[PDB]
C-alpha cells in the first residue's frame, strides 16, 4: 500500500489532525504546537499533532517493513536569550491512541510512569544532563537519549527545511536540516529497524515543549511552529 | 590522523590538483572537468582533477577505517535541450595513480580493459540503457550501474551544493543535493564498506564526460563545473 498526505498550510479543525494540549492553528495558518500569548511564547506548554489516522510501517503476515518520505517546514523564535531557551520539538512515530507525555526535555513523547516505544527526530535547543552541545539535531528510539547527534546553528525565527527519509532495504534512516536563508546544511543518519521497536500500525506527527517550572525560568521558552508538512509512505508487503 | 583541504577556488595552475584530459582552469577560478569553447560545451570530452595528496582511508595495522566530509558546488549548463545532454559528472575515491577511463556513460572512471575499483557519487544527466529515469544521483560501487538512486530535478546553469558524508561506525555513506535557488532538496545514503573495496591509501576527485561520438549527436554535451571544494577524513590511528 501506499499512503500520502500534503498540507500547504493548516486551517482551524483540520479534520486530518489530532491537537493535543497547548497545540493549536493561527489564523494565519501556521500550527503552533506550544503556548504563544499576545506574540509571546509561555514556559510549562507542551502539545503535539498526530496525522488523524494511523499508517501502517510493517506488515506481520509478509514481514515486510514500509519505506517512507517525509518533509516539513518550522520555526523557532527564541525572543529570550538569557538564560536558555527551550525545550525544543520533535517528528516522532508511534503506537497509536497515546497520550502526551511528560514535558520538558522529555518534550512530550515520553512518560516515564508508563514508557511506550518511539522514534524520534529531535531538534533539541536546551542542555539536559544527557545532552551535548545545544542546539542538536537527534535520532531517538525509544530514549530521549540519542543514538545520534550532530550540532546545528539556529536561524532564529528564520525558516527551516527538513527532509527525513527511511529506507527500509538498508534500515537506514537519514535526516537532512537546511536553513535556506543562511544557505547552512546539516546531515545526519542512523540505522533504525522500525519492524523491532515499533507494532505494525503508528501515527506520525509532531510534539514540543518549552521550559518546565521546575527550572524556575520563565524565559526558558520559544516558539514551535509547523510551517508545512508532506508525508509518503510505501509497504509492498 | 585528521587530514583536510579547501578550496574556495581554484588558481591557474593549483600545485594542489592534477587535472587530466581536458580538466582545466578558467581565469575566472570554475575548475571545468570538459571542454568548452567560446562559451560552448563541445562533445566528445573528458577530464579529471584529484586532490595531488593521497589520502588514507584505513589502516590495516589497527583495522580502523576513516570518517569523512565533503563538500563542493558544481554548476551544470545545458544548452540544447534537445535531443539529450549528457553525460554528468561524479565525485570518486580510487587508488593512486590511475588514468582517465572510459567516457560518455563511464564519466572517465571506469576502464571496461582493466577496471581498477572505486567509489563514486555521480550526477548522471543521460540515460544509458542500465540507467533509470534522468537526471539522477547515484551511488557507485566498483561499477557505473548504481546500488542506489534518486531523481532529481537540475537547475540548469544554476548552483547546487552537496554534502557527502561517511560514518565509519555505521558505514553509512550520505549525499545531500541541494539547488539554493528552488530550495529543492534531495537526499540519498547507502552501505558502502570503504574496507572492502578500496585500498589503504587512495585519491579523492571529480570526473566528468560529454557525448561519446558513437551517439552521433554533438548536441549531446553540457557543462560541468566545480565552483569550491573542502574535504576531511578522520582516522583514528
Ligand atoms: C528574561 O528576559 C528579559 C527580557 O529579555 C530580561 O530583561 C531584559 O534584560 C536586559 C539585560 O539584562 C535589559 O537590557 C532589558 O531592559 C530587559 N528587558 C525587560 C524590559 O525586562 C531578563 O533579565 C533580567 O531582568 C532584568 C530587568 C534585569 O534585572 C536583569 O539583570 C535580569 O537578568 C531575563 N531574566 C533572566 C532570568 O535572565
Ligand atoms: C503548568 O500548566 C498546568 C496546566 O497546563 C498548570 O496546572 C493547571 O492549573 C490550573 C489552575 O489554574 C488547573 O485548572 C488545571 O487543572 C491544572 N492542570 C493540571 C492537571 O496540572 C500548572 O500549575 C497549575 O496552575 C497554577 C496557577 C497553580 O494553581 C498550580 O497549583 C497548578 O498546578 C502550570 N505550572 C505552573 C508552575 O504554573
Ligand atoms: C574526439 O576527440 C579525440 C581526441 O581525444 C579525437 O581523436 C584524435 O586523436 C588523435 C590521437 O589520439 C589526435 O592526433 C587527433 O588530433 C584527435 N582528433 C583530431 C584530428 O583533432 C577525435 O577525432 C576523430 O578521430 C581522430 C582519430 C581523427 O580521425 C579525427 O579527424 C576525428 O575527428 C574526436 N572525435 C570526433 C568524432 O570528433
Ligand atoms: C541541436 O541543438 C540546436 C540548438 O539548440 C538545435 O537547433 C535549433 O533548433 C530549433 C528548433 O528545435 C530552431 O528553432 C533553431 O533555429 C535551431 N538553432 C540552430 C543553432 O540551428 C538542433 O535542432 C535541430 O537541428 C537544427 C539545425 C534545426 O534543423 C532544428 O529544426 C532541428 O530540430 C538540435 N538538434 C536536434 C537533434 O534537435
Ligand atoms: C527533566 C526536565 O524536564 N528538565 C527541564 C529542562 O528540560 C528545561 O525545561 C529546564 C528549563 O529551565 O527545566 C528543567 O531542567
Ligand atoms: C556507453 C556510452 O558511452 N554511451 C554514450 C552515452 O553515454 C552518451 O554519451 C550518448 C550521447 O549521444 O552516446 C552514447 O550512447
Ligand atoms: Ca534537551
Ligand atoms: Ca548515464
Ligand atoms: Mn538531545
Ligand atoms: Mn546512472
Amino acid at each position: 500500500k501506499t499512503i500520502s498526505f500534503n498540507f500547504n498550510q493548516f486551517h482551524q479543525n483540520e479534520e486530518q489532525l489530532k491537537l493535543q494540549r497547548d497545540a493549536r492553528i493561527s489564523s494565519n495558518s501556521v500550527l503552533e504546537l506550544t503556548k504563544v500569548v499576545n506574540g509571546v511564547p509561555t514556559w510549562n506548554s507542551t502539545g503535539r499533532a498526530l496525522y488523524a489516522k494511523p499508517v501502517q510501517v510493517w506488515d506481520s503476515t509478509t514481514g515486510n517493513v514500509a519505506s517512507f518520505e517525509t518533509r516539513f517546514s518550522f520555526s523557532i523564535r527564541q525572543p529570550f536569550p538569557r538564560p536558555h531557551p527551550a525545550d525544543g520539538l520533535v517528528f516522532f512515530i508511534a503506537p497509536p491512541n497515546t497520550q502526551t507525555g511528560e514535558g520538558g526535555g522529555y518534550f512530550g513523547i515520553y512518560n516515564p510512569l508508563s514508557p511506550y516505544p518511539f522514534v524520534a527526530v529531535e531538534f533539541d535547543t536546551f542542555r539536559n544532563t544527557w545532552d551535548p552541545q545545544i542546539p542538536h539535531i537527534g535520532i531517538d528510539v525509544n530514549s530521549v537519549i540519542s543514538t545520534k547527534t550532530v550540532p546545528f546553528t539556529l536561524d532564529n525565527g528564520g525558516i527551516a527545511n527538513v527532509v527525513i527519509k527511511y529506507d527500509a532495504s538498508t534500515k537506514i534512516l537519514h535526516v537532512v536540516l537546511v536553513f535556506p536563508s543562511l544557505g547552512t546544511i546539516y546531515t545526519i543518519a542512523d540505522i533504525v529497524d522500525l519492524k523491532q521497536v515499533l507494532p505494525e500500525s503508528v501515527n506520525v506527527g509532531f510534539s514540543a515543549a518549552t521550559g518546565d517550572p521546575s527550572g524556575k525560568q520563565r524565559n526558558a521558552t520559544e516558539t514551535h511552529d509547523i510551517l508545512s508538512w508532506s508525508f509518503s509512505a510505501s509497504l509492498p508487503g
